[PDB]
């Protein structure tokens, strides 16, 4: 009797209980992305699907699941979705507002601190048991007094600036669209060009989306005209920074270190691609700091993203117009 | 006939060339602590000595070094120098100002973020090659909205608070001395007691020293009263945290994590001392973030500490009362 909702990725147990009131829930009890064949097989008679970023909902998917009334994306975008095929197929598609900006600003500040202060190699040096007290090693660079440029004064770029206010730094920013007056002084930031930002900075933090336009914006050329011994911190998307241009600038001492939350291997919509992170980056524990796309891996934030995709599903199955709907099925 | 100066630990070449104008310098070319015997054999006919945290200057030391006119310590205190012995033997003793504050406050925040966002464990999974793009794992804890608590508002607790101003947290503070009206508002921190701040807090950060009073101030009794699943960040001095009471707090789920830059193991001035950090903490990679007393391991700060040790030596060797003198011998 109950509609069925298939969840393709693990969710908190409260959201499954929330969904059970009006649907029978087929969760993914693993922390693993199931293969597209196993997802389609589960969704085939499902009234609803909660979709995550591995899911690519095309007409092929939708024709394998003719009972689909709603796809509730736990995503802020719809790139991997055929919005009009969902419309043609009488399938509400819903999305959730951006709850990822603060957890990604916070993490970006984490990568900056961990990498400029050698915190990983310092943690390894404690695990090894050889610690006998302070030594004149792992000397890093400080924050106060330094110049850090934000390439991309967006949502993330903003919250970063707001969160470095107390750090007595000198913040620059290179963006296509400038900012107003009040914010530019509120969070003491200054506008400047890419060749000038990139040349006059100690730490470079790109916050631009991935486009057909700006890809490898940080390439061999960009890296060459920065301050020697600078630091590159990349929590935007993978293919914006040339992981091989930094393999060389690492060995040549041009930049002091690279921290990353993303990798070009992480982009399947891209037709250029190595299936692994460069092995020379993965062996350079002394100048690199890496997280596996953990920008929004905060329990509270994921709970709320999940909550909203679940509400979208409960509204659509109830006959209501769902709040995240970006679509009008007939 | 140039006076001789022994430096017990590595210093930047800039400092050596500085001291080379007025003395012959015997440096520690490595990043290691020479043993005492070796320090003594180098300093046995030294006119000056630059001392660091491992050094411990007692009467036996001085009686082995008779030409000694000055000990210029690259430290802000003198707990391991028999000052009056120095006076008695005709040797100046100098220290440097406290310049450790801001680099310590920044590293504390680094320790907070890295622990709560599982970045150590994130890096390992990256270096394991098994990374395959986003997954629903390594969900950590956010800052915004959470309540963090600074036990003691000295210089470093101010710097920590001032820096966290832009992170949308709820900050409390408990020092026995109060803070003035307006700085307490630009940082949005609030007066409360030890019993209060421990009850209401997800993050606890001690920022008081050890003395006779205040050691194992974070003990079983304190850990009995905090929040379940809370975090302890200890980058002020060691032994203010009862490490083994923290080893229980983790196991009983009372603490979700412990990060520290300082240990109990770092104190030979207490009749309670094995030889290491307990390896129940060293094996706990998933709940602990550690660093080897990197509180002030930034280049610009180490350099300037070395320069003031250097200047103090030059001054005394030239017959001047050295600016950092904590004594007056004859
Ligand atoms: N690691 C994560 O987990 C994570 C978390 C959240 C989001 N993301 C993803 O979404 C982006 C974040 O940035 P954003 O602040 O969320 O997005 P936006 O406001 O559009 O960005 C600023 C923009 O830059 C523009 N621009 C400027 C010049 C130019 N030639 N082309 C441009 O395109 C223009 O000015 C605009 O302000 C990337 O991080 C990406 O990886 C990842």
């Amino acid at each position: 009797m109950k509609p069925k909702v298939v969840l393709t990725h693990w969710v908190h147990p409260e959201i499954i209980e929330l969904l059970s009131a009006s649907a029978d829930v087929i969760p993914n009890t693993t922390r693993e992305t199931l293969p597209r064949s196993e997802v389609i097989a589960r969704a085939k008679d499902a009234d609803a699907l909660m979709a995550f970023m591995p899911d690519s909902i095309d007409s092929a998917f939708l024709e394998e699941c003719p009972k689909l009334r709603v796809i509730g994306a736990a995503l802020k975008g719809y790139d991997n979705f055929d919005v009009n095929a969902c419309t043609r197929h009488g399938v509400w598609l819903t999305i959730v507002p951006d709850l990822l900006t603060i957890p990604t600003a916070e993490l970006t500040i984490g990568l900056l601190l961990g990498l400029t202060r050698h915190m990983l190699e310092g943690d390894r040096q404690i695990r090894s048991g050889h610690f006998q007290g302070w030594r004149p090693t792992l000397y890093g660079s400080g924050l106060t007094g330094k110049t850090l440029g934000i390439r991309g004064m967006g949502a993330v770029g903003r919250a970063i600036a707001q969160r470095l206010a107390g750090f007595e730094m000198n913040l620059l920013y290179c963006d296509r669209i400038p900012l107003n007056a009040e914010q530019e002084k509120a969070w003491h930031v200054q506008r400047v060009t890419l060749d000038e930002l990139l040349e006059k900075c100690d730490y470079v933090v790109p916050a631009v989306p991935m486009a057909a336009e700006t890809l490898h914006l940080i390439d061999a050329t960009a890296l060459a005209k920065m301050k020697t011994g600078s630091y590159l911190i990349n929590a935007c998307r993978g293919s914006v920074v040339d992981e091989n241009a930094v393999i060389a600038a690492l060995a040549s001492g041009k930049l002091a270190g690279y921290a990353a939350d993303v990798f070009e291997m992480e982009e399947w919509i891209r037709a250029d691609r190595p299936q692994a992170i460069p092995k020379a980056l993965l062996d350079n524990t002394a100048q690199t700091f890496f997280t596996p796309h953990l920008g929004s891996a905060v329990k509270e934030v994921r709970l709320e993203i999940e909550r909203q995709a679940a509400m979208n599903i409960i509204q659509a199955l109830a006959g209501e117009k769902p709040m995240g709907a970006i679509n009008q099925p007939y």
